[PDB]
């Protein structure tokens, strides 16, 4: 699937109020980071899309695009699932068992 | 976004009765190849839940089984961007500039 694991985590399983004052700055680095990483995978896309049109083959620009969006992909997703560890250490311990079910059972689905 | 870039492609300009014979080995080929990257991708998915599941960390098994789901995405996109291709090739020439009109618009939106 296609799930935003990030946003899945804090509906579910909400941080609590002192939790929420906790993360807040590395709620908001990480909010920073991932738009970052999102402008970069656009404008990858955009490449890709603007080597096709120019010469729809396989190509150095292609070769060159398909692997920035796979790097800005990857970059996204590793970057979220240190987010993800992140949260589950400002957790309350005893809030970590059930951030952690809804953890795996996303990750399972492909949620990233 | 996660448009499925191939299946766009089949609704919106669908291959005519000649090239749809042309095409039909291709595209089993393609058929068979993108369920077997995608059991490797639901496996790894897998994988990242377990290693998260036995240790919510950073670990040699998240490192692997981040790998393995980036590898599988990585053979699909460009196994499926090859088929792109692949279906150019097998149009008659004329209709090759709506196909590409759609391919570049939805490439643009990160559809894969
Ligand atoms: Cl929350
Ligand atoms: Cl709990
Ligand atoms: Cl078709
Ligand atoms: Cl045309
Ligand atoms: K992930
Ligand atoms: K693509
Ligand atoms: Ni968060
Ligand atoms: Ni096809």
């Amino acid at each position: 699937g296609h799930g935003d694991l990030h946003e899945i985590l804090h509906e579910a399983v909400p941080l609590d109020a002192n939790e929420r004052e906790i993360l807040e700055l590395k709620e908001d680095a990480f909010a920073q980071r991932r738009r970052e990483i999102e402008t970069r995978l656009r404008a990858a896309n955009g490449k890709l899309a603007d080597a096709i049109a120019k010469n729809p083959a396989w190509s150095p620009e292609v070769e060159a695009a398909t692997q920035e969006v796979e790097r800005a992909a990857g970059d996204l997703q590793r970057a979220t699932l240190v987010h993800v560890f992140e949260m589950r250490a400002g957790l309350k311990p005893e809030h970590r068992p059930a951030f952690d079910r809804v953890l795996i059972d996303a990750l399972r689905r492909g949620s990233q």
